[PDB]
């Protein structure tokens, strides 16, 4: 039980011997490469925000549309786990009808938003929801109305009730975002608690349940914060479903999610801070209170 102590333990080695650097490093070094062709066309470069993050071909979301199916986000599967992600950009003021396309096309039932919205520079994002009940959206493109039915706001997150509407089948549905608004680029949420308190309401919600399409995750880019945040959610879940939480391999469940998207996770503290939360996460989980 009270063996997470070890699990402290080594975290404070690694603390005190410096190798965060070094473990990330030799993430970097092993991460797996494969093509992405079909991010590189020139057809696509006004889909991608950013020239060197592009999806890998063998895990790419497709786009059920004849022209162009083309999107940057790719399913990250854990088999283990048994969870599913879909991990995007931030949608660019031309892919928000294929952004929400996805989200009807896969059956997603939750959005999860890590960064914040289009700066008048770079590492931004497009305005893809409404910000009003009133003003909903319609993405002419690819045929889908957005509204805003509610929105909860907290101090480092807010939550929004959206309906989503395939206006060719006035088919609707309700599509749950969770935006946690207070992670820096490159930088790590406010604390692990801040951070857990987050994914729990997003688990509590539902979204991440085999009933629904895969959520999806994005930051600026789809790769820093949002692998931060799906590795965290992964190793909380197989901790908790093995028997020896302690033989959860940080390093390698996120080697074997970047099997799926590179770049997973952006700076050794991210890193640090991912085991961070779990091992807290654990603890909180595995424990009464
Ligand atoms: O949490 P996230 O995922 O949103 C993030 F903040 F970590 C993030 C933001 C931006 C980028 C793209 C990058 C960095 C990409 C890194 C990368 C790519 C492939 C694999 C692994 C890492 C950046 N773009 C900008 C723009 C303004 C300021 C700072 C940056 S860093 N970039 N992409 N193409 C480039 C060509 C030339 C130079 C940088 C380039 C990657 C990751
Ligand atoms: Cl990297
Ligand atoms: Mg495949
Ligand atoms: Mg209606």
């Amino acid at each position: 039980k009270l063996e997470f102590m070890e699990m402290e333990k080594e975290f404070e080695q690694i603390d005190k011997s410096g190798s965060w650097a070094a473990i990330y490093q030799d993430i970097r070094h092993e991460a797996s490469d494969f093509p992405c062709r079909v991010a590189k066309l020139p057809k696509n470069k006004n889909r991608n925000r950013y020239r060197d993050v592009s999806p890998f071909d063998h895990s790419r979301i497709k786009l059920h549309q004849e022209d162009n199916d083309y999107i940057n986000a790719s399913l990250i599967k854990m088999e283990e786990a048994q969870r599913s992600y879909i991990l995007t950009q931030g949608p660019l003021p031309n892919t928000c009808g294929h952004f929400w396309e996805m989200v009807w096309e896969q059956k997603s039932r939750g959005v999860v938003m890590l960064n914040r919205v289009m700066e008048k520079g770079s590492l931004k994002c497009a305005q893809y929801w409404p910000q009003k009940e009133e003003k909903e959206m319609i993405f002419e493109d690819t045929n889908l109305k957005l509204t805003l039915i509610s929105e909860d706001i907290k101090s480092y997150y807010t939550v929004r009730q959206l309906e989503l509407e395939n206006l060719t089948t006035q088919e609707t549905r309700e599509i749950l975002h969770f935006h946690y608004t207070t992670w820096p680029d490159f930088g790590v949420p406010e604390s692990p608690a801040s951070f857990l308190n987050f994914l729990f309401k997003v688990r509590e919600s539902g979204s991440l349940s085999p009933e629904h399409g895969p959520v999806v995750v994005h930051c600026s880019a789809g790769i820093g914060r949002s692998g931060t945040f799906c590795l965290a959610d992964t190793c909380l879940l197989l901790m908790d479903k093995r028997k020896d939480p302690s033989s959860v391999d940080i390093k390698k469940v996120l080697l074997e999610m970047r099997k799926f998207r590179m770049g997973l996770i952006q700076t050794a503290d991210q890193l640090r801070f991912s085991y961070l939360a779990v091992i807290e996460g654990a603890k909180f989980i595995m424990g009464d209170s």
